[PDB]
């Protein structure tokens, strides 16, 4: 066929039961997560051809970076309580690994305050037991899918996108190979 299970995707021998629709995994210290969001818009491009319905789930993990890529995780669920990903994203990906301006916590905190939050709002968040527990669902899910490497994608917590699978010589031509991939799985 033109998708083939073991080509684009693969197919999860033990599926997760409740799993989101699409589930990006990332890590700011990952070199090809910073291009997949900042030179190639993964994200962006698979949203703009998903399905009516069906919605997009981003989370970061913890096995990248020690000490401060676990307090990237929790701020990621600060960004996501907040709903401030669209402001936090790029100077987070540019602090970690375009300056390396990004050393502590309260350096990722100087991030946020740029951007605009409230530093009271932002402690109260940081926090949080909302705060908490989105930290929980982003280990979970990367817990459920036993995830051992990033950038990584999955559709219905049933199919993992393969893009080592795909000709990269034009990225244009990669990113919406990536997209309408994860289109047709989603209407899998």
């Amino acid at each position: 066929a033109q998708y083939e299970d073991g080509k684009q995707y693969t197919t999860l021998e033990k599926p997760v039961a409740g799993a989101p629709q699409v589930l990006e995994f990332f890590s700011f210290f990952c070199p090809h997560c910073y291009q997949f969001e900042e030179v190639l818009h993964i994200s962006d491009n698979v949203k703009k051809k998903l399905p009516e319905g069906v919605k997009m789930t981003k989370y970061h993990v913890n096995f990248m970076g020690g000490d401060l890529g676990k307090d990237l995780t929790q701020a990621w669920a600060v960004a996501m309580a907040l709903g401030v990903e669209d402001k936090v994203t790029v100077p987070l990906f540019e602090g970690v690994q375009k300056t390396q301006t990004i050393r502590s916590a309260s350096d990722i905190r100087d991030v946020f305050i740029n951007a605009g939050i409230k530093g009271e709002e932002y402690d109260a968040a940081w926090n949080s037991f909302v705060v908490k527990s989105l930290v929980a669902q982003q280990e979970k899910a990367a817990a459920d899918v036993q995830l051992r490497g990033v950038p990584a994608m999955f559709v219905n917590g049933k199919y993992q996108l393969n893009p080592q699978g795909m000709d990269t010589s034009n990225m244009d031509v990669f990113v919406q190979q990536y997209a309408d991939t994860v289109k047709y799985l989603s209407e899998k």
